[PDB]
């Protein structure tokens, strides 16, 4: 190809097809609202910051682009376009990603509306539906939180990742277990759910040690079956040096809530990750009877992440990223 145009926005320089107009900053690496003229819809444009500065940077640009190109589901961000001003590989230095503009995050909705039980079902249902799709590609989100969830005026929701976070984090990620099953995202969904029922942060941790403290008051210190699975002797004693706590009865904590929502929370917010309900299982739970449709909860196409285990040169990553730009076929 098209013809590009240059525009300086808050000291940053944006070169984009003319297709997109009325570029407006949305804060922070830098995203702009824009008007797409080919369709007359509002978009969000992201300029990748310092994309190829290190090997690790370069691999991450490639990672994000491969990921976004693969995600094709109603409850997950999808790529509308990706472009570079560069006419060639030599010239390649910037990447821009295009997605549908949603002008509210779940945070902002929870500020000034107390959601009805029925809202909580539809919202959480959409998180699990997107999550079933992401998990079926063998991807873990790892940083699920209201500010990564986009919501429109029909309260339709999509999952994304802009790139305290700590409030929705699985206890295992914060003790650096390094394994991590997919249910770390289920833990996060539990924290989101409670805050939608309640209006308040389930675990408003002051810091990393305060975070863990609050989690254990609710869920309890590890029971005997859990300790049996803990391989490291230091970790075992570290767990034995924390004030020991009984599991609370959730019925007693979430006082006036749908008893089916309570029973769901009990299935998500379990210390032992092997015992958390999965996304697929939770879609089928009685709380979502009004929304559940087993024929409309699709899974992902095989996702090849063999790249995650390669150590390559900046310009290799760079060139792989370039192939991916060129081969983009936009959605209908
Ligand atoms: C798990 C899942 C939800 C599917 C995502 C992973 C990543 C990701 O790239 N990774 C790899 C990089 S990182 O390691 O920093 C995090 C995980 C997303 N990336 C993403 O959501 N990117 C965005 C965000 C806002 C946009 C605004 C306008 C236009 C374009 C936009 C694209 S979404
Ligand atoms: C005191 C707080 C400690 C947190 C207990 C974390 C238990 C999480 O669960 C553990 O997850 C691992 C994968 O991450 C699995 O290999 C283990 O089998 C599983 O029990």
């Amino acid at each position: 190809r098209p013809t590009f145009y240059r525009q300086e926005l808050n000291k940053t320089i944006w070169e984009v097809p003319e297709r997109y107009q009325n570029l407006s900053p949305v804060g922070s690496g830098s995203v702009c609202a824009a008007f797409d003229t080919k369709t007359g819809h509002r978009v969000a444009v992201k300029k990748l910051s310092r994309p190829f500065q290190s090997i690790i940077h370069a691999k991450r640009t490639y990672r994000e682009l491969r990921l976004l190109k693969h995600m094709k589901h109603e409850n997950v961000i999808g790529l509308l376009d990706v472009f570079t001003p560069a006419r060639s590989l030599e010239e390649f230095n910037d990447v821009y990603l295009v997605t549908h503009l949603m002008g509210a995050d779940l945070n902002n909705i929870v500020k000034c509306q107390k959601l009805t039980d029925d809202h909580v079902q539809f919202l959480i249902y959409q998180i699990l539906r997107g999550l079933k799709y992401i998990h079926s590609a063998d991807i873990i989100h790892r940083d699920l939180k209201p500010s990564n969830l986009a919501v429109n005026e029909d309260c339709e929701l999509k999952i994304l990742d802009f790139g305290a976070t700590r409030w929705y984090r699985a206890p295992e990620i914060m003790l650096n277990w390094m394994h991590y099953n997919q249910t770390v995202d289920i833990w996060s969904v539990g924290c989101i759910m409670a805050e939608l029922l309640t209006g308040r942060t389930l675990f408003p941790g002051t810091d990393h040690i305060d975070q863990l403290k609050l989690i254990l008051r609710l869920v309890g210190t590890p029971g005997a079956e859990l300790l049996k699975k803990i391989s490291s002797e230091s970790a075992r004693n570290y767990i034995q040096s924390l004030a020991q706590m009984p599991k609370m009865n959730f019925a007693n904590v979430f006082i006036g809530a749908n008893p089916l929502a309570v029973d769901l929370l009990e299935k998500m917010l379990v210390l032992d990750s092997d015992k958390r309900i999965t996304a697929a299982q939770a879609l089928a739970h009685a709380y979502f009877a009004q929304y559940h449709d087993p024929d409309d909860e699709p899974v992902a196409d095989p996702y090849d992440q063999s790249f995650e285990s390669r150590d390559l040169l900046i310009d290799e990553w760079k060139s792989l990223t370039y192939d991916e730009v060129i081969s983009f076929v936009p959605p209908p």
